[PDB]
């Protein structure tokens, strides 16, 4: 299969990439794929295990195997053996240039950029040129996944984002400050009638032109942002107080991480998006609000290492008051590179057995996940078992 | 209802009772009792929230409140308010001398004790003396719970221990060697038709003996060991590493209390009936054997306050390694008495719809359920909802 | 001795006062007490542990026990029964209205105020009340101690700060602008010739101005901000990196609290001074700069049980980088209280010493320590002994 | 200068040697190493940074490339251009055949091995050999550093440890059962006039018998057992407590690790060695004894990523307990290396500014330190610049 990757120098999509192939060629394990767990033994019947990498960028590099080296020298967090064994492969994958339109502050954190609006280009030339480098490249096994920097909350409109007339009268007029860059590139995605999942919490898909397109169009699409790490601990350990009668009165996350993605986050902006998208959780699961501060601090040292510290305080028998802590420590392109090939291979399935629309059932990979009030990790994974078995 | 509690004077009994008076009086909420859940709504038709109690001690008081008092003046794990309010109900509560047979090294910690066996009498004559006991209490809403401390493990056999006939050849025969007092209680509560659970680890009604017993009988019965803290964060929180298709190469955890349970506890024999209901628990939920060390040492300056930590190394993709850390800071007294509270109501409900024989669907409740491979908590709150729909 | 207490009615303030009458009474040891360490031995000459206290307050309330009371409710930080027995004598200490002036958005947050700027008063008339309290109250044992909450950075100014004809020329002038209450009630303190320490991180005695005032009039002064938990493990801790040639790349720390302190703290203007007070520290010890944060965030269900999560990520040899984690889990007033006692014990020998100007050798006590570079807490226990056996 | 290490192919000696000669060529940082420290400016005078290796070992390896490549492969506490850089130069370090005489069941562990006595030597033959080694190995700047696996409590002896003359009287004699390794590595030292430090807890010079003969000798050395990890931060943090007169009432050190030295310390002989040596500490620092348990456990999948987990429980104000933990991350040979280059360098001045006996001013390096009740990391520093100062 083919798939797009949009912010495809990143460290998920290289690390994706990288993956990928070594893999491919038999020299790591399938650890961390969930599409290889043996309930969905069958997959490879419609998503066989096998891919071809293009996407968009906006930072300026060469290919896919110099950014993935680029991650790579600051984390280490793949052997030099893999990096040497798929570099080939990966010189011949060449991004081409994206749009980063109203991509916010944090977009000045990645250093040297080009986009196509620095082009001059009006929104309609635009969507041409994104377009353009997909059609070229895809086929009828083509998805297209957005694992692009996080983007700020758009500028509100009823009328350019509330239908697809609307939102293509934003397209026809030019209308610039109603758009953002990750809602062209699902919209392209689904006027090629290709599926489409975005792993970030930016909008992408999930406004109702969008959601009215891939309907239209008979085309999957899921979402939004990959719950990988800290907010996957939550969803699976906050129903257990919920199970056992207990009222959760205040739960504190705070995560720290450099890189790319921490530097971005680092604007007030950007982190608006992902600390919005971590907060109404809890209230889905239990039913209620706990006091719940969630915050993003940048942390040069960890890089994509990604830490988080929760404390949870909780009343139960006779409403005294007790503690639990905890403390995540991984690599978050470690935990989210695989979930990009479950995600895409998920999604070809899906498109092999004539679905369409938000594919709700994958509320299990997304921390906001669309058109589903089904939160608790158990119960998505449940959701997502069954949803596959009926169409098996 | 009424109650008897084996172990009536420690402080998950006393604790059960305090808040079952405190909740009757309308001075405290219903906080920590999943009977009270709304899918159980409906229960307090065969279980209503209302109960008298009794039990067996071997540790010399004069009734329930100077007990409950012992456990409060060094743990203030409820207000002094509740403790005056609940009094005279709990000076009316006297415990009667019960049987520390096999029961441990550990019994030396308890300080001043006196038993049954200890005044000479036989296998027989104890029996007598503890259906004496109940039978003179117990009514058609009776039900007898074990939360005495935790025995070590019994000393082997097929013979007395295999079938019913092969148990009452080793009452008759006075074969002491191969009886532990938490067998002796459960043979009373079943040979008298009462419905009986263990909160603790030692063997109770676990064997094949009694286990035939108690469906002769049509008697229901549930264990064994109250899973309440880290336990629950175990079976909770290890289902996730599966679900996302990750290998848990280690798993620590380390427990600190002092009080009664810690200092029994404190003994090697006692200890080990408790540590190895603890360690083949992964397996159970994830179909392999991680490196899983887990210990209890005793802390006094904890008193009940039970603290936890924990730490998980698990594979992900390409086998990169991360981690994970917890830490429970709890009394165990809280998390563990409205559980006895619910599986008295929950033990009630299913006498009066028939059952009989282990209530496999109470594994909730338990960290060695009897005759079931369900572990995660998640399905086994699900087999909960599920067996009481069935059965309302 | 006496003691004034600015902020009279707050935690600190008022858990000063239980534990000086509960000791006094000898119903509570004499532990957090430094100034009861043995090499100390021979203090009570100077400065013996009898206490009688007044103080300044905006809040409303009949008298100090109402104010214990109310704190007490909340926390319980210290037994009923000493509540009971401290009672009497804390119901005839009534507080004195204050001045709020540029205090922050902050003060918002402690709900019913009243304040002599709100009567109208112009700063010398603010001045005259604040002095006529206190000199009412005061004798030759007599020391002032500002516990009131953190102010916000003062209005720059070099010439109403920079010089006590300067700042007389403020108050001459009513440029209320330019006046903080903290720099008010520590000008009129050191004019009545009473020693003043300041507890909180706001500005105080520690403008030049204040400093020449103190030495003309021959008065002992010690600050700023009582260095109590996290901040107290970081300069205990710290040293160890640096003793062992390894460099400390960042340092995280993250505190939450509730209760009042933790309100007023949760404004931006507010927060600023103690973030700022808690961040070149490490410099101070290192002599770089680690990448280092340091935040406050309001948590109300831990009321004033500050917690704290800090994480040291640093070199070593070769270069690998490890990682240290830390939690402090304390009540913030059981951790000031004595220390308001023991500051004010050296305050008094201090001034029958013939000790003037900042007292920099009680830089232990503080987080932003006036007039010294010692902030290892090594260092600053020597330099305090060395200077009591100086002086003794 | 030269450096025997016993234990030559364990990480901490390979990595020892890893380090010297990169940081030789210049292609790492000199962190980590004290003796680098500024107020050690003008050691090199004395000990230069420039070294040459060789050793007993019981394991079978070509050398000692072999040996830091079997741990890196592990590990991977280094990269691997340091490992290639420094190959051929570790290539040429053999060690040699030494002795596990009462070395504990803990031997087992380290899989193949040949020793001494195993060839069927006595104990003077064995000497013999050792010595031989050693002094065709020595020069004038020489020094021999014990870092093998930690040895059980040896078999009691006053005759045969309590005198020099006593001590040779059980070699004449033959008397294994009271001689362990570590004794006749330290024995031969000594009598050849070598300086000597043991970096583990095994008994060494540490008996009155080889004290004794340091002295005679004019011979300085120093021990006991290297201070690295979670000791530094417990002698570092315990201080704290006690300058702000509180009560730590109990103290929880939980240590988990695997490769070698956790293989081996998984023996419960070996353990008590370890154990013994680091739960007297907190009463040389606060003067009295908290409850504290300190613990060794096996984890394998840590491998040398000795992690920590402590909590700390204290009385403070009014009596009131209250919390503080800790987990510690970092790998033991990075930890463990440079203060063996230090500590020979230390060694090396002591013996030529004509120091002898122990080297009690060496504290800081040694969690169970000779001669001295000096314990604080502080103080210890302290006590180190200072002697240095007065010998420089
Ligand atoms: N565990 C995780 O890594 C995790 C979890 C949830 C969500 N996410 C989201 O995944 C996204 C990528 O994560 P990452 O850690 O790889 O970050 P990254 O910054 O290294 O990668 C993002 C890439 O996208 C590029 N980019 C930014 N805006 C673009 C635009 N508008 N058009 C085309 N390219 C653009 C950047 O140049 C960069 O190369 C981020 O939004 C992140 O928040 C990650
Ligand atoms: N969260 C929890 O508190 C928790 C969780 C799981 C299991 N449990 C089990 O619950 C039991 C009670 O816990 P606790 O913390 O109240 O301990 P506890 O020691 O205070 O109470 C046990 C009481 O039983 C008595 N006893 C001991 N052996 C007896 C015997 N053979 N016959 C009659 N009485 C006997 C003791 O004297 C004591 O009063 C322990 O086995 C414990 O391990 C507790
Ligand atoms: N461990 C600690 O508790 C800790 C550590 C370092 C510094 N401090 C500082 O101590 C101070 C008091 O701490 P707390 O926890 O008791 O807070 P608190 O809010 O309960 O007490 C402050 C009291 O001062 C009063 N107040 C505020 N501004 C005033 C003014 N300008 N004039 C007169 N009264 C005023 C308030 O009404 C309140 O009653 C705070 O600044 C705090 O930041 C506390
Ligand atoms: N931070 C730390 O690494 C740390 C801290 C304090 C103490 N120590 C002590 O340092 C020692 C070495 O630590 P490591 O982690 O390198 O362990 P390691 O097991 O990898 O190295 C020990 C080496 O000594 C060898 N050996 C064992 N007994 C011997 C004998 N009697 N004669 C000659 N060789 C022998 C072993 O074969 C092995 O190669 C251990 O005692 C350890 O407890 C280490
Ligand atoms: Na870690
Ligand atoms: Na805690």
């Amino acid at each position: 299969m083919k798939v797009w990757l949009v912010g495809a120098y990143g460290i998920v999509s290289t690390t994706a990439m990288v993956g990928a192939r070594a893999i491919e060629r038999g020299i790591a394990p399938k650890i961390g794929l969930v599409s290889e767990l043996p309930h969905f033994e069958g997959i490879e019947k419609y998503a066989p295990f096998s891919f071809e990498f293009g996407g968009h960028e906006i930072r300026l590099l060469s290919n896919a195997y110099e950014a993935a080296k680029e991650h790579w020298e600051l984390n280490r967090h793949f052997d030099r053996e893999i990096l040497e064994a798929v570099k080939s492969d990966l010189e011949g994958i060449v991004a081409r240039k994206g749009t980063a339109l109203n991509c916010g502050s944090g977009i000045k954190e990645l250093g040297d950029i080009k986009t196509l609006e620095g082009e001059g280009l009006s929104l309609a030339e635009m969507v041409s040129r994104i377009e353009e480098d997909i059609k070229s490249f895809a086929d009828d096994e083509t998805v297209v996944i957005n694992v692009a920097s996080t983007e700020p909350l758009p500028n509100y409109s009823e009328e350019y984002h509330g239908s697809l007339e609307g939102f293509e009268r934003m397209i026809d007029e030019d209308r610039k400050e109603y758009a953002s860059a990750s809602m062209l590139y699902a919209y392209a995605a689904l006027k090629l009638g290709l599926p489409y999942a975005n792993f970030t919490p930016s909008p992408g898909s999930a406004i109702p032109a969008l959601k009215e397109l891939a309907e239209k169009k008979g085309v999957p699409h899921a979402g939004n942002d990959g719950k990988t790490g800290e907010t996957l601990v939550k969803t699976t350990l906050a129903p257990m107080f919920a199970y056992r009668n207990m009222e959760v009165v205040g739960w504190m996350s705070y995560n720290i991480l450099g890189d790319y993605d921490g530097k971005v986050l680092s604007a007030r902006d950007n982190k608006e998006s992902k600390v919005l998208s971590a907060d109404k959780v809890l209230e889905k699961m239990l039913g209620y609000s706990p006091y719940s501060i969630t915050e993003i601090q940048y942390f040069p040292s960890l890089v994509d290492n990604k830490t988080a510290f929760d404390f949870v305080h909780f009343k139960g028998f006779l409403g005294k008051l007790m503690k639990f802590y905890f403390i995540w420590d991984a690599i978050d392109a470690i935990v989210a590179a695989p979930l990009i090939l479950d995600i895409a291979r998920f999604l070809l399935f899906a498109k092999k057995k004539g679905v369409k629309g938000v594919v709700k059932e994958m509320a299990f990979f997304f921390k906001s996940p669309m058109d589903t009030n089904v939160i608790n990790t158990h119960e998505q994974f449940v959701v997502l078992k069954e949803w596959y078995s009926n169409l098996k």
